């Protein structure tokens, strides 16, 4: 079954003390009543349409069709974050949408949306990289018992690199409106090393021309106010803020965590995503040796999905860890 609809969940108060009278969460559900739940947390530029249609396939469709997380064994739920322009409460929908939205807000709304629909356990929690940020917060609130977690291209807090990125983008938008959106979009190419893409796409002038083309599309289809909102969301990410016990919590969580980090990435360095994994009781890391950009980690699934599948297929009872002093 395939369902796309909108919850109405009443009053929501952000961290900043601002109010939405009727919190709306657009979502996509897919699968059968009783199956293991997988919750996907989408990334800044994505949305709830995880599986999508046959004619309009979804962000994750290829990964699901390829059988890495197969439809036949799983049930899928995904919310469009608040502030996104694709159906949930946002500046595009709500003329009194809060000025200061944080990531912790986005999460706390989605957990209420997960509970609105009667779920209790989450077998697989998955996201990168804003998705991964959602994921880690969610694990901290501990409103759910969650068996398996995959966190891709995200860390414990927004870096100075990312604030610089986000500020540079913010400025361009002030100066140029829609035109600033192109730059913001183009800006992403500067955050990572492209490998034999340099080979295949010779074509400078033709990369630049492609950049321009992607930027121009983006500036016509993604609402501007919402984008600025989501830039604050990123700037607000830090699991440790106002908190003392984050690691402690994570160290007594039974959840099996996989962290994935990508090669030569300045926005989300492998170094630091691995170190976030290692904060948990049960943790593991995969280093993925190709990178078409944080924004397109779905596009290069060939290089990482099989390790996901490997991870998903633990069905060895948890070992209590002093057995690992070896080494």
């Amino acid at each position: 079954n395939y369902t796309v609809d909108t919850l109405n969940l009443g009053e929501f108060i952000t961290e900043s003390g601002e109010v939405i009278d009727n919190l709306r969460l657009r979502y996509e559900h897919v699968g059968y009543h009783g199956q293991p739940l997988v919750v996907v947390c989408h990334a800044l530029t994505g949305n709830h349409l995880t599986y999508g249609t046959d004619d309009y396939p979804g962000w994750w469709r290829e990964i699901i069709d390829g059988g890495y997380i197969p439809i036949h064994d799983y049930q899928f739920l995904t919310f469009d974050v608040i502030g996104s322009p694709f159906g949930s409460s946002s500046p595009l929908n709500d003329p009194h949408f809060p000025k200061k939205l944080t990531l912790r807000d986005i999460v706390r709304a989605n957990e209420r949306g997960i509970q609105a629909l009667g779920y209790d356990k989450i077998n697989i929690l998955i996201g990168g990289s804003l998705g991964g940020m959602q994921a880690m917060e969610l694990l901290y609130n501990q409103q759910f018992e969650v068996d398996k977690a995959i966190i891709l291209a995200a860390t414990s807090r927004t870096s100075s690199y990312s604030r610089a990125f986000n500020e540079i983008a913010r400025q361009a938008i002030h100066l140029g409106g829609k035109e600033g959106l192109s730059i913001a979009r183009q800006l992403g190419f500067l955050t990572y090393r492209s490998s034999k893409s340099y080979d295949e796409r010779f074509t400078p002038d033709e990369v630049v021309a492609y950049q321009q083309h992607q930027g121009n599309k983006f500036k016509e289809h993604f609402d501007l106010n919402c984008y600025l909102t989501l830039l604050d969301v990123l700037d607000s990410h830090n699991i440790d803020r106002g908190r003392t016990d984050v690691t402690h919590v994570f160290k007594n969580l039974e959840t099996k965590v996989l962290t994935m980090g990508f090669i030569d990435d300045l926005l989300y360095p492998d170094d630091q995503v691995r170190a976030l994994g290692e904060r948990f009781k049960y943790h593991r890391h995969f280093f993925v040796p190709d990178n078409v950009g944080h924004d397109g980690f779905l596009l290069n699934f060939s290089t990482w999905a099989p390790n996901l599948y490997h991870f998903l297929n633990l069905k060895h009872f948890k070992r209590k860890d002093p057995a690992f002093l070896y080494k």
